[PDB]
């Protein structure tokens, strides 16, 4: 119920079993949805893309990551200078807990508008610039569009401030991690020096000399330990002065700082575009139709089918420029010798030749001969009755098969490899998900000895969410409160070593003598 | 009984075959009146012939996908008929009479309906449908529009159907090679793999149509239903008794006959 089981390599170097109380608020955030969909993104990652050397990492920052998250999702959560404050923080938490209702009702009301849109008529006589309306017998669309572009840019408006209220901690969180595992286990900023080339770390060497750095990152001693560890080698009191700390008693920087690091984040970005577009709308009410391809960023099925022609964006983009170049290769080969054919005026008097000039017949074969069903030569004059049968009959043949069949089936053959290939990721991650166990990595083999062996491993023994689960615990934790092996593996963690972690070794394995 | 009655009748409306067979019956019915209705009898056949339901249901896999991304054609469609409506009223002209002439985008809706009438059932996008862009002032917008026309709305999301149904084809035929693999390779009942019993000459067919057979389950348990209770050996009460608690341990699950004496088989 509210038990949790673990199993470490202890200081005995044995596989021990540690116990501790799991609390229900903590549960409850552990099954809700939004902590299930990363896990799921976490899992999928690390077994398509990682390595076993960095997955414990990789596992450990997932967990810091999702301890921020259910933090902040308690913190907002709820079961004349102070009746103001308490409003506006009320308000703030009702938008950070109600973001994901926003954007849903946002998105309607872009369907709204365009909806509404589609009504739009042309008339030069007022209702030679033409003055726009909309008409309709009805008589209401227009006060009701009037209305709808207003509750939208007011929802987009509540949207961003709740995304700011919400989401921007969790990338100050990593940020501000980040930037003290490589201040402190690294030297980054000490030793390294970054050659000018990581405008990122250009950026978070402002926030060195602020007071309050470790503003939502728990380990709020980074300046002492990392001026424990450098002390010999840079100065006392030139760490001091770097870090900002007062040697002898022994924030707008960092605001500045917080400001570049949102503006640079991309959903701020995106948010602040959608939120342009819908003030540029009231200017002029097409822009609110291009609110419409936020259904990409929404809708999780058309993300993923999405995803299955970006997948090979760069590919798309080379076999592009290759149909380019040998389009431009065959209008080289017609510019210097089939200039008489490129005629598109039945008008004698004025003939219109579109191969003199190379860049118009280039113009014209990207234009027209791509787009045509049957290459080129059925598009332009008819070759028979003259001397160059056999080479423009040649050029128009090689014309359709190496321009339109090959160099069109290449961009349908790059999509369904892509699904393909999205196809097996997925099934060689749920494969590995049931045959090897997460943490330890021995398989599913030896545990299917005994019935139901492999699931009673997987969800009493070596359960990634109890790891996480006692992590956040140690992490709650006062310290001096710590058992002697909370304190082993709470020293392990703030050292960064991941040898605590059962690689190829369970208690099973350790013990089966005794349990036979 | 009444009531029983009327829930009966309820489920079996409910149920899908007897609603499939009581439309049959109904368009059989309208036919009388009008003999064409006899004519959507014909695609019965989706439904009788094995493999063209196969096939049919190669493509109903994706429907959800078919409808996303027909969806997102309408939407970019779309996106394309408002670029064109604010810009490039002139070219969408489909009248050669100077005394009335026809353009097709002054209204939204009507240039939405050309659009999806006619550009996507192009072979060469939209402008090689409309008026010509040569000797125009907007030559490289016009040209642009209707290159990435030709691109993004009718090679890429005609392709993504066609990807779509290639690999559903795959994806069933994958389905059908792990099925068929994993019931040649590991025993149903019991799940131990097909590497141990191949230690003896046909040892795995042995053990799998004498010792696990799901068939002769399946008869041991219709014997227990069939036969008089109090009649029932020991081992018949044992396993009758853990069938009505629904406790399903006597099910040999990574443990067999060979596994548990080797010792003395050997
Ligand atoms: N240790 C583990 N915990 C949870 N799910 C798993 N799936 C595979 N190994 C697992
Ligand atoms: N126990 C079993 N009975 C019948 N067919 C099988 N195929 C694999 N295992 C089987
Ligand atoms: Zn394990
Ligand atoms: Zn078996």
């Amino acid at each position: 119920p509210y038990l949790g089981r673990i199993e470490i390599m202890g200081a005995s170097r044995r596989i021990e079993r540690i116990y501790f109380e799991i609390s229900e608020t903590n549960r409850a955030q552990w099954e809700m949805p939004q902590v299930k969909e990363s896990k799921r993104q976490f899992i999928f990652d690390v077994v398509n893309e990682g390595g076993e050397a960095e997955k414990m990492e990789l596992f450990v920052s997932f967990c810091e990551d999702t301890i921020f998250e259910m933090q902040i999702a308690a913190q907002i959560s709820e079961p004349f200078w102070g009746e103001l404050e308490v409003q506006r923080v009320k308000f703030l938490n009702y938008l950070s807990r109600n973001f994901y209702t926003l954007r849903f009702l946002a998105l309607f009301l872009a369907f709204a508008i365009n909806f509404i849109l589609l009504f739009y008529k042309v008339s030069d006589s007022p209702p030679n610039m033409v003055y726009y309306f909309l008409e309709e017998s009805t008589g209401y669309m227009e006060p009701a569009l009037w209305c709808l572009s207003l509750l939208h840019t007011l929802v987009a408006f509540l949207c961003i401030i709740g995304y700011n209220c919400l989401k921007v901690p969790l990338v100050i969180f990593k940020r501000e991690k980040e930037l003290a595992r490589k201040l402190e286990f690294d030297g980054l900023y000490i030793t390294e020096q970054p050659g000018d080339d990581d405008v990122k770390g250009q950026w978070d060497r402002l926030v060195l000399n602020t007071p309050s750095f470790p503003s939502n990152y728990w380990d709020k001693f980074v300046k002492r330990k990392v001026l424990d560890k450098h002390g010999d080698i840079f100065g006392r009191e030139r760490i001091a002065e770097l870090l900002g700390m007062d040697l002898a008693s022994l924030d707008v920087k960092y605001q500045i700082w917080k400001f570049g690091v949102i503006f640079t984040d991309n959903s701020f970005l995106y948010l602040g575009w959608y939120m342009v577009m819908s003030l540029l709308g009231h200017y002029n009410n097409f822009f609110f139709a291009a609110h419409l391809l936020d259904i990409a960023m929404g809708v999780k099925t058309l993300r993923t089918i999405l995803s299955s022609v970006t997948h090979n964006g760069k590919q798309l983009v080379m076999t592009v420029g290759l149909l380019a170049v040998v389009v431009y290769l065959y209008t080289v080969v017609a510019f210097n010798f089939f200039r008489k054919f490129y005629n598109k005026s039945e008008d004698e008097d004025e003939p219109d030749m579109k191969c003199d000039d190379m860049m118009t017949c280039y113009l014209f074969h990207m234009y027209v001969g791509v787009r045509a069903g049957g290459g080129i030569g059925d598009e332009i004059e008819d070759p028979a009755g003259d001397e160059y049968e056999l080479y423009r009959v040649v050029f128009d043949i090689t014309f359709f098969f190496f321009v339109i069949v090959i160099l069109l089936a290449i961009i349908q053959g790059l999509i369904i490899d892509a699904f393909g290939e999205l196809r097996d990721q997925q099934e060689q991650v749920k494969e590995d998900m049931e045959t090897k166990c997460f943490i330890c990595g021995i398989g599913s083999d030896y545990f299917d000895t005994t019935p139901h062996g492999f699931e009673t491993h997987t969800l009493e023994e070596h359960n990634l969410a109890n790891y996480m689960f006692f992590l956040m615990y140690l992490i709650n934790k006062d310290e001096t409160e710590h058992t002697g092996q909370e304190s082993y593996v709470w020293k392990m963690y703030q050292e960064r070593c991941w040898d605590f972690f059962p690689a190829g070794d369970c208690f099973r394995k350790q013990y089966e003598d005794q349990l036979s």
